[PDB]
């Protein structure tokens, strides 16, 4: 098992919700882009988006409790927040509760944690405490740990992204969220780096259908437990066709050229 | 059903009270102005105010718990307070607990959220943490919503005010409370951006009574849910009138030459 | 009756202990200057002091729990605090909680709102706040609301103060004190913009009894609830003599002429 | 007004959901009865019979938490609980607490004491203690006070039910439920000894409505607030219209004979 | 003040002088809680007037329960006991309000009643003991009810039950105590030397003449009592305003019965 | 929907992991006898019961958490205990709490109350308390109503045993647990009677399957939302076969003649 | 391993010092019975007793939290109490906490319940609450469940006894102490009836050593997880030889013959 290291009933029951049981990777879909960046292309109508998202095999949505309260799958809930708006766009502060999150029925919760933003120790101590809230709850905490702030130009770079999933993984998170750092060998020391399992960002869409699913076939040869991307598959043509080529690739590891074949 | 998707039994029944049962759309007759900008045109005598609104056939009033403690329509009492004598006029601490306003018989609480304002992240927690605490209690939520800071230029740029409300709806809101952004067309994209329905601000007294009522028929246009005119109503010559107008055109669909009829 | 809104048996009960039953009005003599502005001329022998005015006729005095944990009339319990020594002079900060004035005996309780000063948001969310705590244990609650800032010159601006009383007044205050904004027409506006009944300050000690108590009679023109002044009446040379003037001013409705009548020569 | 001395803003404004604001009287269907004896006849469908009291004017219905939660009036929500089939038939004891009812937006909760039953003093306490949370809610709380126990031959005696009434009120009930004494003078006695505003119950199901309808008739004679009769009402063949003589009796003081026209 | 010279709680002496005349160091207090315990008897069915009478002839205080004061110048003691005469066990007293709704209410003390003797009564023990300690924290006044009353107690006068009645109330916290009197000067002088918290008398039922009531009062503050509770021998009686009078002449000015007698008119 | 009522995301969401989608009936086999009558026949191994059961197509399992605790369906844990060795056998406790059973991954609790037993209105306060522990929680509560006391000679009694389950309705409990009255006739007035979906309980194990399967099968007729049966099936010589058999009953509407076949 | 199934790092850690790495089995020495029967033989000088049984190679002592307050082994602190002098002797109630014993740096605590004891039902809730709150602070618990009341003849009946174990097991105990059955068989029967490891009580003093060493060698042979003797030990003539004795018959698989050869 992937977490046989996990002496936590309720977080083994949830998690099996989120993770496919033969393959033991998980597609998350994360939909949260609406606090950060507005109504964006494709998470307009998110009833449509997730639905879509779930009949392409995603194991689970990630949301926002607000989103969850209007509109079949594993369901995390966001406890984080932030807006491009804002006269610091990279502080990240709790929204919402563990507890608000177990009482809706939600099989995981996320924080993100931008790593070298200002007074991103506040959001280290967030991460720690509610590592223990989750540990209490048997709730499953998946940590996107991103290095961003005034004095990082690369938030690619291959030691700060592993720093800040280690930093996750150490301050209690089960599962860790990152960006891919570029190529296999270092994204390989990203994991092997962070005792809990890893799963990579999509980023922002990409031009070629290609050049999307290679990184998700890259990272899993790295190593990564599965993926989490938003707007490279809600913001696709095909929803639907790109979350089963996504699919392909992390749970049967059918190569790109058989991965494009989903695509309609 | 509007709000058809609310399991809350408790919001049910208090959204009913606010909300026009044959039509499904509001008009509020916010009334926070004073804490503001203390005892403007209109606000100087909020007994009679209150009433002749409520003649004029207003669903609900809103204000601050103060005002109520002194002087048949809804009740929302608002949680925000921040004045334009202070040397960050933009920030908004939260001066009412919703319990307060539940042991004070309202029918729901409104926030005010200033996104782009300086340190506005800690009004996103405070929305999101008193999101959970109006779902406990069953008590619907109006945030509204405004892009307000240093870096804008235009609070009523279609983007923003999209984003804005989106980040209303996605932290728990019920209702989402924003500005108008000049033309059917945007507007439209702000309610289709937000999951939650949204209602109109009046803005500062208009020159004309056409020109006030033009945009409320257009916002209504848009797709808006109701209305929530403070200025343009009870700084006019005839409070009732006006009311009459506004009720006319936002639950019966009448026109703005059928509506202005009703002033005198 | 002045408080026939409040729905609130506690404070009824409270307020008529420092209410004039027959005037509905108040006479107030706040004595918290110790925190400010520390022993200041008057405030030296509280025991003093208090035992003074109390024989004049004030209907209650204002101070902050250590000095009434030392050494009738009724008793108003402050819960802000600040000093001139403070980097931030105009910081004000709960130094007392309701539940302590409550254990006390206390009939009131007042805080400080410094609107305009550096992070005054803060009051106001202390305000709000405990006007709440306030309302639960039926505890009148005074806000001395006053416009102060480094971006305002006349802290006696009608506009401002008339803001900033109503700003109290929102807020859950039961009554509020503020500055009298020198002439009877613009404090009529801060009294009419202001839902609950208003008591103004004294301010710094006047050169003239005439001066000081034609304020006060005009203040209570404009519609003054009464009055909460400390400085002008225990920094006086016949502290119960000016107390007795000012009762006449405020509960009696006599004239200055009068009223002086009433000071040790 | 009838509650001039409540000074509890919140109770007034729910107090007016259960009054009629020109009779100041009320008319209370309560539906309870399925704990106590199961599902008796005209409680088995509580959906419709519910829609035909308030079709039929009633001002409020009286329901346990459960049966709200799933099938236009007010709500007073039951806190307490006690069965025929238990060996001790007369105990009560809290299976509500007043904040449910407040989330579930209920206008009113109502408690039941059976003055004279085994360790009734337990539920002295519990209406004292009540009370006091009530008073805090702004919940106003209607107390059932009835004499039943082991010594009391007469549940109906004049004396017993003034001292059950007058103890509802003293330990902080805002209405009395109780059993009319048989007589317009008796029964005068117990709304006189009474502070709070006097409700009776209606009893078994009478053989004739004219037995019934005087009864109510007399009670309001007597000094009645309104009535809370539930078997006489539910349990009739023209649930709408025997309702509705109720309300023809109780809110224009119409006499029997004018109000049997209401009945089909 | 020199009745309650060793409290050391502000709270509670602030409270305190609202309830006793400052001169005489006596007070003459109107117990009303009788609804609960036995329904509306007479004097106590227009509580608006009899508390209005009562104020008028001069009482320091009246008691009564929280859902009275809820429905429309003298001290407030709010009651936190009940229990009533209908009960299976008419003896026993639970708490049905709380010394912090009493507070929020404004009232200026709280009492409590324990029937020592009754089933169960070491319950109400702890009751008294835990609610002193929370009037000890809020400064509220506390007024102990104490009576030997239940099963094996004949005469719930007894000068030694009641003594040690009195000496339990201050002893678990009570600031004041209420009782009744043992019949003779010289026996209540016991009860009154054997309890360090000054003890009150209650009234008892309505006596026949105003003779046999006002020589009682008049016996009590002779053997040391702080003054009187009366309920029902002052508003069961013709002139409630004058027998008030009548009352507060023989404790506050220690004037005589015959004296007293001047005030009730008829 | 059998569950189109219920405003609670929490609730909806867990109930989806105990009740079969397309025939919206259940089939849980409760197996927290030990506590009541220690290690009998069948629950010695629990661990290969719960498989044995798990592959017969059973929707849930009911557990104390002790077993939970050490040894793929759905989960529900027991918050009730008493014992036949204690000197009154009736008595039931609370000796677990919703959090506990939230914590450990349960999707729904369940409480017995035996209605008629000595001081069983404390299990009546009991009830109405979890039950909003539970509303709070998005748990589901299942309550075994049954009539069971020292008046009480037949506690299959049809208005015993509608009572019952009405009892668990009004107190909040979102499933009823309950005798068979021993024809669907009287049983259909037992499920007429309750609000709340109705599961029928096996009884002691009879001496034939046609027997057990054809009460099953009239239960199903008379609207029972599924079955909760213990003893009928694990002290079956061929768990796994008499599971399938009452599956296709109660999911397939199958016949016994039919449902017999399964029986291996 | 013996815990293979406990989830839980607290108790793993915590048991790990109070049974044998080795033999995976546990020879606890009870001295609680200070508070049962006052300072009887063996007892009197507690210190001596514990070290006298330490040195004999006892894994842990169990003592109340007075007696440790004064005076390497494994330490289990009682939480339950009850005298021989009390009106009911047989009456337990909890009279120290789990964080009592867990500030004291004590490896486990322990439970006593008289299964059909008057009022017992009370024990099952205390067994079944502080379960909880040990599983919380990650404590370990052992329960010593045995049938003891009036209408219980032999406290030692095979059927009693495994149900009072399987009790233990159910509301969340991690061990349990117990009577030995007397034979082999039957106690076999309550091992494998109870999910949790169980250990057997010494009971009183045995005439002859081969008496009592054959009753633990029998024990063990039907498949006890270790002993938990007291009187037996401390009350014998060489407490530092019966206590090896007993190591030898218990950790090492000794024989009765072999093991006697240990007492001087």
């Amino acid at each position: 098992e992937l977490f046989k290291d996990i002496k936590n009933l309720g977080k083994l029951v949830r998690l099996e919700r989120i993770f496919n049981r033969e393959s033991e990777k998980t597609v998350i879909v994360p939909m949260d882009h609406g606090v950060s960046n507005g109504p964006i292309k494709g998470l307009i109508d998110i009833r449509k988006t997730v639905n879509d998202v779930a009949e392409g095999g995603a194991n689970a949505v990630l949301l926002h409790k607000g989103i969850v309260r209007h509109g079949d799958v594993g369901l995390i809930i966001h406890l984080s927040g932030g807006t491009a708006i804002s006269p610091n766009p990279l502080k990240k502060v709790i929204v919402t509760t563990v507890e608000e999150a177990i009482r809706m029925g939600a099989d995981a919760v996320s924080i993100h944690v931008n790593v070298g933003s200002d007074e991103d120790w506040e959001a280290y101590r967030d991460l720690g405490m509610i590592a223990e809230t989750c540990e209490y709850w048997g709730m499953p905490l998946i940590a996107m740990m991103y290095p961003r702030g005034k004095h990082i130009q690369n938030e690619r770079d291959p030691e700060l992204v592993a720093h800040a999933a280690r930093l996750g993984a150490e301050l209690g998170a089960d599962i860790v969220k990152t960006s891919y750092t570029g190529d296999i060998d270092s994204f390989r020391d990203v994991v092997k780096g962070c005792p809990a399992p890893v799963v990579v960002a999509g980023g922002p869409k990409t031009n070629t259908d290609e050049e999307f699913l290679q990184m998700i076939k890259d990272a899993m040869e790295a190593g990564a437990a599965g993926v989490a991307v938003g707007r490279n598959i809600f913001q696709h043509d095909d929803v639907v066709g790109i979350t089963r080529a996504v699919c392909k690739i992390v749970h049967e590891n059918a190569d790109v050229e058989e991965a494009l074949k989903e695509i309609r």
